[PDB]
DNA sequence: CATTAGA
DNA sequence: TCTAATG
């Protein structure tokens, strides 16, 4: 957590890079599991050599190591910092629609900033292009206070479309958060489950009323159960607009809700844990459900949710308020 | 780890 | 159909 720091640092920088102005997936996956290992470790890797002693830890990245413990630095790391071909890849990433294939393409034929883009609207597709009309409020954080704003208007149509539906803004404005990146609304109707077969109009209903009004100002992606987009709150009585909001409106089985509540709430640990737990009490939860486990080693049968309670009972714990789900 | 675009 | 990008 800090004895190891420098190393896991390093090592993930050196990943991170690999994976991405590189195509080495393989040198790139080693560099994990290393900075993995090496982190875990109690004691304070005091030469490569110690740290070779570990597993994933090779003669490559224990080298690595030594002249990083030796000088302040790492040349490969001082050289890529410095690599205006990598530099760049590593930016227009930034663009939501690109990625690193992508990002070596654009590359490859010259754009390589913001303008470069611009005058190539035509190379970039329609998401990539609304990824590029709004590069800054992409960034830009969301306030709770903006947070609860537009949760409020969601759950309005939501409401005013069918009474009959469900919709839960998850996420970490979900467990308090000060602030988010982007509004998670996890939506089911009870007219939908496990087998009902669909009724992708459930999902189509709704984006076209808060579309309608006037949230929904973009289309990234629509499919029958998961709608992706943008969106952005009325701006009032002038001097100030609001900016464009990443948003992800998705369906669900009435009767795998609550699962799916609790987990995309998280905290990432804090399911983790509580899912850790399930083990010892005889279970299994997992994104859409909990079932009960079976001595034989493994079992099955989805027990009955009708709430994040149920999730708890169960597990025999205490009900956490999503509040300090924290961890 | 799954659902969508798009080519 | 695959392959990229998101989450
Ligand atoms: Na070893
Ligand atoms: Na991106």
């Amino acid at each position: 957590e800090t004895l190891n720091g420098g190393i896991t640092d390093m090592l993930t920088e050196l990943a991170n890079f690999e994976k991405n102005v590189s195509q080495a997936i393989h040198k790139y996956n080693a560099y994990r599991k290393a900075a993995s290992v090496i982190a875990k470790y109690p004691h304070k890797i005091k030469s490569g050599a110690e740290a070779k002693k570990l597993p994933g830890v090779g003669t490559k990245i224990a080298e690595k190591i030594d002249e990083f413990l030796a000088t302040g630095k790492l040349r490969k790391l001082e050289k890529i910092r410095q690599d205006d071909t990598s530099s760049s890849i590593n930016f227009l990433t930034r663009v939501s629609g690109i990625g690193p294939s992508a990002a070596r393409k654009f590359v490859d034929e010259g754009i390589k900033t913001l303008e470069d883009l611009r005058k190539n609207e035509d190379k970039l597709n329609h998401h990539q292009r609304i990824g590029l009309k709004y590069f800054g409020d992409f960034e830009k954080r969301i306030p709770r206070e903006e947070m609860l704003q537009m949760q409020d208007i969601v759950l309005n149509e939501v409401k005013k479309v069918d009474s009959e539906y469900i919709a839960t803004v998850c996420g970490s404005f979900r467990r308090g958060a000060e602030s988010s990146g982007d509004m998670d609304v996890l939506l089911t109707h009870p007219s939908f489950t496990s087998e009902s077969t669909k009724q992708p109009k459930l999902l189509h209903q709704v984006v076209e009323q808060l579309q309608k009004v006037h949230f929904i100002t973009d289309t990234l992606s629509k499919g029958e159960t998961k709608f992706m987009g943008v969106c952005q709150l009325p701006s009032k009585n002038d001097e100030k607009e609001y900016p464009h909001r990443r948003i992800d409106i998705r369906l669900i089985p009435k009767d795998q809700y609550y699962c799916g509540v609790l987990y995309f709430t998280g905290s990432d640990i804090f399911n983790k844990n509580m899912r850790a737990h399930a083990l010892e009490k005889g279970f299994t939860i997992n994104e859409y459900t909990i079932r009960p486990l079976g001595v034989t080693g493994v079992a099955g049968e989805p027990l009955p949710v009708d709430s994040e309670k149920d999730i708890f009972d169960y597990i025999q714990w205490k009900y956490r308020e999503p509040k300090d789900r924290s961890e």
